[PDB]
């Protein structure tokens, strides 16, 4: 059964809710960003309207063999009918395709549903900025303090540092990056085009690229593995063994791999900067975990927060514990308390 932080009150619209089978009453079905979690459900034989961003429904048609009349793709920043009731979507600045969603209800109240996202400062002149929000549907994924991790930039600085400089002392070094679903892409695009070479990679990961309308990348990515000096490889084999194993399948083309394992965060960040973040080492193969994060940080996460002055929160994430439950509420109530909304 559905719980009731998917439900939109006074529409017939639920938000990442496909494996919870038929949902009494609910007229379309909204997917805000292709992770299992959220998708968790479809397949080809679903036959109700779906909504979502352009992208998420190449995902939707060529990996899970959704059927194409029950797509309905919508433009970001354009103002949307659907089933009577005015929607806009929003970029999340999450993984590529991910939005945010604005319900115009009929009774006037205005709800915005942030899917996953990574708060910035740039969703302050977005669409947003021109009317109240009476709700929000939070994620809440680092909402702590203690969750603080670097910018994107900074990461992808480190990242494109490290492997020029190993590269260059090494030029029969193999760089692997780790993966498990969309979102991270610019670690290994960054990489490889310091490095000046196309990410190889499986038939299945290619395809999954294919959809995302990237520019330019058919320049980027291959399925010749031999061509490539940056190998895209399944998170779980980013392990001593697992890198071990794929170094002997090069061919003695290369005698040294750097890996790197985009995580969120991790405790190290607590102590360390990401300037000072070292690799763990077993002979000729070295693996960075690198705190590359596509949801807010705890002072991204308040900043929009008190920008937006939403007058109810509901958190999407953390949502089973009585701990987490009231952690969250108590940090919501200082942002108000400090903010005067
Ligand atoms: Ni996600």
């Amino acid at each position: 059964t559905c719980p009731f932080y998917k439900k939109i009150p006074g529409t017939g619209f639920t938000v990442d809710a496909f494996q919870y089978g038929v949902v009494e009453g609910c007229t379309a079905y909204f997917l805000t960003h292709f992770h299992s979690d959220h998708y968790a459900g479809l397949s080809k034989h679903f036959t109700f309207p779906v909504y979502c961003s352009e992208i998420t429904g190449n995902l939707l048609k060529n990996k899970l063999h959704v059927q194409e009349q029950y797509i309905h793709p919508l433009p970001l920043d354009t103002e949307c009918i659907v089933n009577g009731v005015k929607v806009v979507l929003l970029d999340a600045n999450h993984c590529p395709g991910a939005v945010m969603i604005l319900f115009y209800l009929p009774n006037g109240t205005v709800i915005l549903h942030t899917g996953d996202f990574r708060a910035d400062p740039s969703m302050e002149r977005s669409l947003l900025a021109d009317q109240k929000v009476h709700m929000l549907y939070l994620d809440t994924t680092y909402c702590s303090p203690e969750y603080t991790f670097p910018s994107q930039q900074e990461v992808i600085r480190f990242a494109i540092n490290t492997a020029f400089e190993a590269v260059t002392l090494n030029p029969h070094a193999l760089v692997v990056c780790g993966t498990y679903s969309i979102g991270k892409e610019k670690v290994f695009l960054a990489i490889a085009d310091v490095l000046g070479s196309k990410v190889g990679m499986s038939q299945e990961k290619y395809k999954t690229l294919q959809c995302l309308n990237i520019p330019e990348i058919n320049s980027l990515i291959t399925t010749d593995m031999c061509s490539s000096l940056v190998h895209l490889l399944p998170m779980m084999q980013i392990n001593f063994k697992g890198l071990q194993s794929h170094l002997k399948k090069c061919g003695g083309k290369y005698n040294q791999i750097l890996a790197f394992r985009p995580t969120g965060w991790t405790h190290s960040n607590k102590f360390t900067r990401i300037a000072d973040v070292i690799p763990q080492t077993k002979g000729n193969i070295s693996i960075y975990g690198i705190p590359y994060s596509e949801h807010s940080s705890y002072l991204e996460m308040k900043r929009f927060v008190q920008w937006l002055k939403p007058q109810k929160i509901i958190p999407t994430v953390n949502v089973g514990t009585w701990k987490s439950r009231s952690t969250m509420e108590k940090y919501f109530r200082e942002w108000k308390l400090e903010a005067g909304y």
